[PDB]
Order: C-alpha cells, then sequence, then structure tokens
C-alpha cells in the first residue's frame, strides 16, 4: 500500500497472506487472498501462473506481521488450485485474472472462525455500487514504487470507485479496460494498492453488508495521475465460482 494507515489483521479477518517456498528452504511473501468460506480462497491467477504446484505455497490467516507469527494465527495448505482457464496477459490489462485455493491444514480441517479469522460475502448477481463509493484496500505490497522490501506490518487504504467509461478515457486505459474489470483510485493520486498487493481484498460496503467487490490485478504504476488501479469483478465471475466450489 501507497501511504495509508497502518492496521493489524484483528480489523481484516478475512486477510489471507499467501506465501511460497523455494528449492532450499526460503520462504518469501507472493500475494494476498480473501476467505470465502472456511474451506475457501479466492485471488488473483497471476500469482500463480508461473509455478502451477499447488505443493509450494503456503496460506497464513489471523497473521498482522511478514516476520512474525502473531497470536491466533492458523497456517494452511493448497489441497486444491483452481485457475480461470481462459488467463491472458497483455502489456498491462491481465484477463480471467481470478483464482481458487482449497485450503487445508495439515490435520486436515478448514479454518476456524475467531476474531481474527473471518470471511466476506460474495457480490450478487448484477450489484454493483455505483462509481465514487469509498472502499478499503490491504496488503503488504511496496510503500513507495523505488523500494525492493515489503512494509514488516500490514497497511491498508480507501480509493474511490470509477465508472467504466471514465476508465476507458484516452488519458486512462483506452479499450485496454474490460466490462468484466472495475477502475479504482485516490482523486489526488497520492494513495493507492501496489506490488505485492495484488490478489488482495477490495471490501466495499454495499446495502449495509461489506462485500468483496474486486481483487487487486493491474495497473499503470502505483499511484500515478490518471493511472487507476485495475479489480477483477467479482460479480460476474459468480457462476464460475459456485460450479467450482
Ligand atoms: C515477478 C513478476 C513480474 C510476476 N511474474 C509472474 C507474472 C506476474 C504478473 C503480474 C504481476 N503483477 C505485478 O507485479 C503488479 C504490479 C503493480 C500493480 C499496481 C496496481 C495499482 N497501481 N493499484 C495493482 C496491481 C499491480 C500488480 C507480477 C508478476
Amino acid at each position: 500500500i501507497i501511504g495509508g494507515e497502518f492496521t493489524t489483521i484483528e480489523n481484516q479477518p478475512w486477510f489471507a497472506a499467501i506465501y511460497r517456498r523455494h528449492r532450499g528452504g526460503s520462504v518469501t511473501y507472493v500475494c494476498g487472498g480473501s476467505l470465502m468460506s472456511p474451506c475457501w480462497v479466492i485471488s488473483a491467477t497471476h500469482c500463480f501462473i508461473d509455478y502451477p504446484k499447488k505443493e509450494d505455497y503456503i496460506v497464513y490467516l489471523g497473521r498482522s506481521r511478514l516476520n512474525s507469527n502473531t497470536q491466533g494465527e492458523m497456517k494452511f495448505e493448497v489441497e486444491n488450485l483452481i485457475l480461470h482457464k481462459d488467463y491472458s496477459a497483455d502489456t498491462l490489462a491481465h484477463h480471467n485474472d481470478i483464482a481458487l485455493l482449497k485450503i487445508r491444514s495439515k490435520e486436515g480441517r478448514c479454518a476456524q472462525p475467531s476474531r481474527t479469522i473471518q470471511t466476506i460475502c460474495l457480490p450478487s448477481m448484477y450489484n454493483d455500487p455505483q462509481f465514487g463509493t469509498s472502499c478499503e484496500i490491504t496488503g503488504f505490497g511496496k510503500e513507495n514504487s523505488t523500494d525492493y522490501l515489503y512494509p514488516e506490518q500490514l497497511k491498508m487504504t480507501v480509493v474511490k470507485l470509477i465508472s467504466h467509461r471514465e476508465c476507458q478515457q484516452p488519458h486512462y486505459y483506452g479499450s485496454e479496460v474490460t466490462t468484466k474489470m472495475l477502475c479504482a483510485a485516490d482523486p489526488q493520486w497520492k494513495t493507492d494498492s501496489c506490488q505485492g498487493d495484488s490478489g488482495g481484498p477490495l471490501v466495499c460496503s454495499l446495502q449495509g453488508r461489506m462485500t468483496l467487490t474486486g481483487i487487486v490485478s493491474w495497473g499503470r504504476g502505483c499511484a500515478l495521475k490518471d493511472k487507476p488501479g485495475v479489480y477483477t469483478r467479482v460479480s460476474h465471475f459468480l457462476p464460475w465460482i459456485r460450479s467450482h466450489t
């Protein structure tokens, strides 16, 4: 996150920290995720497309720092890694960038809800918050575009949803942004998600209930003028999630 505020997992019960083991033994952070149901996590396909082995991943819940085992956390493994069957990556835009990771602990059980481990509701058919709505994003991603290390503590920030016609203007993303994607950004371009945040939650309070409306996907740079952050429009993929879970 660029700018924003430092927060602790208690505020983001449904945020999943996804890691990956390397030959030799080191473990680096990869991407974020959202707790769908006790046994499922949803993220982005571009965080696993290159190393499609369910065995190389680790998924943490209730973890507040990168190199610390926060009180009440749970360590998991990927029982099933399902990727959208039509994914492609262009110069900027990423298509069908949605993914399902069916988690499972060494003992064979799924997540166990608590004060620090919760789930968010999926959006419903054709019901997306209007443009200009404020929503939050979370991740252990960069705090600057020139840093190579991630913040040791979880961060969060708020942005505003941008209409589709406004995201297709020449000085924005032209025809690169498609109707199955959403755009969000700070009207002052000082705060925004960035590299390391991909796959993470974009939560909008829709008609009372906190809804998972977007999945961090792509964007030109981080917090750059007229260059919003593009997210995966969950509502569109409901039939996919349902039939695939
Ligand atoms: C190491 C890297 C090149 C990695 N390789 C596997 C394929 C692949 C695909 C996309 C990405 N994505 C990013 O690095 C990446 C970089 C910047 C991003 C910026 C925003 C945003 N400005 N809100 C929103 C999302 C962003 C995602 C990384 C990789």
